[PDB]
């Protein structure tokens, strides 16, 4: 793991300078394609993309797990919905499946801790049947968190061998917006009230209890904000650890990863804390309608491309943004050049 | 034309209620897909879509024309760039061509007033070789504006006969952000300084002159804010009139039209002034990086889906958003339902 983190490559400044020069000469006023230009240059710098913005195969990794904190009444969805939806992921009927299919991406469903019998068709990496209730103790041991990070990291970079060059990250886990809020509060130093949202339609009257649970989780566990693994193991969850793992693996592999919503922002804060070198590889997708989204994004210094008021999760936002990544590549490789049309601009 | 405007259909509330009921029953917490859900319902209500959100063929119509106000020094791009780029549109090397191809849409390039010899391959609907310099008089006569609106309107709804169900609108015309700003100022009652931007990289020192030209245009022509055709003919341009025409035609046809950037917002303000019934058919794409974008959008009560800091024009933003429209349709027709998985949520 220390080796893993140590070997994450820095972005290639040489390929990026070459990319910038090429974009400036395309058939348009310099800088007019804005964030599409910046995105193309960002991609050119990722070593796994071989010096040029390009997209080969695409995969969305959905980390599934249950949470003991569900018993504190912080979620209205029945606990079994995690297991049921994970099965639906194998049938192609969920939101991320439909949006991934539209983008030509494949969905990998990974069970890292569902509290139910194993589901055929789902990748089995389960740590336990649900994590510990963070309101009274830790979600898991540090050892468990580190081992899951490594296993998911390896699985992720292995896909790079099969032609995958663009990843999307997602989750499935009833009650997971509670540990997500705890993590965001700890990493950003923001009060729980400012980052606890309604998740999957929690009634406005049940919010107070959710905020209290988050504060108790932090008070009892005393997670160290400077140690991302300490934070994940104490007030996180297996799904959150798994998402962080996809990010470290894509980075080690020198490839881009598209974030999704609030849960993924929590995982990204942990990933960047653990290894700042991961940052250049993350690409935001949409601006989640979850209350703590603005704060988490400000700490990651990220501005999403899509404002869709989405809050489903599952990696649906990440899938929705894949066409945008392909568009930056299309602009780069297919547009004509000013000089060829004899156009000279100041 | 009066007939045209009179026959624009109202949205079908019955199809929309049926759409809403179906979306609420899909495999996700109610309302969790946010604006994707609202977009799907909006589409269900457009009569030309036959009661359901769907997308058949797609077309981006690019209106090209030159402006006499170019002589006032409000643009750094050579005048010939309009003609050169229009030709490039037929070769598939421009920004909108590349992005339209990525979205599976076809680009129709229409010459409504380029100051050059006719370009083979471009649809010829030219009114004149460039419009009048709005700084000293009107861009065109009311008769010319009305006739172009009708001709473009008919061309647009005719495409509906060929299977097109989704339109995108764009423009090509050096110096056109000047009449666009004049129109926005007149329709919104905002001062020219608040809506005049740098267009295609105008130097910061040349801005003052651009603002003065816009004020002179308004003072000399005295366009009536309550008469959109009066406004277009006096301080608009052939390209602006053409874009307004695509919007009236799509509306008459009961089909959706995706806006692009600032120029298209100007045209949409005119279209909605002329016939408020056009409003339900417009769909925003991106939030243009042009200075007056925020004001124009607030008056149209529109919130774009994409924040890409784009300012190229050509209909590039509209093309970039087509996948989002297809995504709302995919969600609607392909997602599974809660009842089939025996999931019951409060």
């Amino acid at each position: 793991l220390h080796a893993l983190l140590r070997d994450i490559p820095a972005p290639d400044a040489e390929a990026m300078a070459r990319t910038q020069q090429h974009i400036d000469g395309l058939l348009k006023p310099p800088g007019s394609l804005g964030r599409l230009e910046t995105l193309a240059v960002q991609l050119a710098g990722m070593p796994g993309l071989n010096g040029t913005p390009q997209v080969g195969e695409k995969a969305v990794l959905v980390m599934c797990a249950d949470h003991g904190v569900w018993d504190e009444g912080v979620a209205v969805s029945p606990k079994i919905v995690t297991a049921i939806q994970a099965a639906n992921m194998t049938r192609g009927t969920t939101g991320v499946c439909v949006l991934a299919a539209q983008a030509g991406a494949k969905v990998h469903v990974i069970d890292v801790g569902i509290d139910a019998e194993p589901i055929p068709g789902v990748v089995n990496m389960r740590v336990a049947r649900g994590c510990g209730n963070i309101a009274v103790g830790p979600a898991m041991s540090r050892l468990q968190a580190e081992a899951l990070l490594l296993e998911v990291s390896r699985y992720t970079c292995d896909l790079a061998q099969r032609g995958v060059t663009l990843f999307g990250v997602g989750e499935l886990g009833m009650a997971n917006t509670t540990p997500a809020a705890a993590m965001v509060s700890v990493f950003t130093g923001s009060d729980a009230k400012e980052v606890v949202g309604i998740g999957a339609n929690l009634p406005p009257s049940r919010i107070d209890n959710k905020v209290d649970v988050v504060r108790r989780a932090i008070a009892i566990n005393q997670p160290n904000p400077r140690d991302g693994i300490d934070v994940l193991s104490k007030v996180g969850g297996f799904d959150l650890v798994g998402m962080t793992g996809v990010m470290l693996g894509a980075a080690r592999c020198g490839l881009p990863v598209l974030l999704d919503g609030f849960l993924s922002y929590s995982a990204a804060l942990a990933a960047c804390q653990i290894a700042p070198a991961v940052r250049p590889y993350l690409i935001p997708s949409h601006f989640s309608a979850e209350k703590g989204a603005r704060i988490a994004l400000a700490h990651l210094s990220m501005e999403p491309y899509l404002h869709m008021a989405m809050r489903l999760g599952e990696g649906s936002g990440a899938a929705l943004a894949m066409p945008i990544v392909e568009a930056a590549c299309a602009m780069f490789h297919n547009m004509g050049e000013l000089a060829a049309s004899n156009i000279v601009l100041p």
